[PDB]
């Protein structure tokens, strides 16, 4: 197995690699104009500007040149991260389901202006109410909701109940709720936060490939597979020396940013030549 960074998303810095392989190799060519990959080079583009034409071509011979597994990490990883993001059908429900929990649960500690530490955080069965939200930064995020969730909750004009909640929150809190989706999805926590396979499985999808993570493999999927091993929170790529010899390492490192600084964007990748 080759070790993926743990640095940054440890995860995407794996699939990447793992990903690359499948791509040089010719062995994705028949999914190259499907909308999947059509949104990968999208994002490709969005993220490097350096890289034109916009087109599979490009991005082989970007994979070709930054050939290095710690440029593919540099180059893909990013890349992936947002695509990741499109998927997330699951997420605007899910956080508006952690607010209304923060808002049913602890109307009247906001309203008095208690300090997150004294909400309610956990349900009736021990579940944690809102993980996500309280995630975010204290100052500069989770103080500044407890002030906002103030502002909105004067216009609070019914019974507590939890569906009357969600209701007036879908109605009267869509612009908060869609910058908390930015928050959770994409801040630098967010990044850092590490995943599972199951959480990209809507980009995995449409791109039709499977995660096989430590020999859990599905052997009625017959898609592309890309091969990981799980190490609490390491993770290793597996590639058959065949592959590794032709598809990876076949170029000098090149790239000297972190990834973080990478993820952030702002240091142009040189195109190629």
């Amino acid at each position: 197995g080759i070790p993926a960074t743990g640095d940054g998303a440890c995860l995407f810095n794996a699939v990447s690699i793992g990903l690359s392989v499948e791509i040089l190799s010719g062995r994705l060519d028949s999914q190259l104009d499907t909308p999947g990959y059509q949104a990968l080079l999208d994002e490709f583009a969005k993220h490097h500007p350096q890289f034109n034409p916009k087109s599979w071509k490009t991005l082989k011979e970007w994979l070709a040149y930054y050939n290095d597994t710690r440029d593919i990490e540099l180059i893909l990883a990013p890349v992936l991260f947002n695509l990741n993001q499109k998927y997330q059908d699951h997420l605007d429900e899910e956080i508006l389901n952690e607010l209304t929990n923060l808002v049913w649960k602890n109307k009247a500690n906001i309203e008095n202006g208690q300090a997150w530490f004294q909400l309610q955080n956990t349900g009736d069965l021990g579940e944690a109410l809102f993980p996500k939200l309280e995630n975010l930064d204290l100052k500069k995020d989770r103080a500044p909701l407890l002030d906002k969730l103030r502002e909105i909750l004067k216009d609070y004009k019914l019974e507590l109940t939890r569906e009357n909640v969600k209701q007036f929150l879908t109605e009267k809190a869509k612009e908060l709720l869609s910058a908390l989706k930015k928050k959770i999805s994409s801040d630098p926590h967010a990044f850092q936060r590490g995943y599972s396979c199951d959480e990209l499985k809507g980009m995995t999808d449409a791109l039709a490939i499977s995660l096989v993570e430590n020999r859990e493999e599905d052997i009625t999927d017959n898609r592309i597979k890309i091969r990981l091993e799980n190490q609490e929170e390491h993770w290793n790529v597996l590639c058959n020396e065949e592959d590794s010899e032709r598809f990876l390492d076949s170029t000098p490192s090149r790239l000297k940013m972190t990834s973080l600084e990478a993820y952030r964007g702002d240091k142009q990748v040189s195109a190629p030549t």
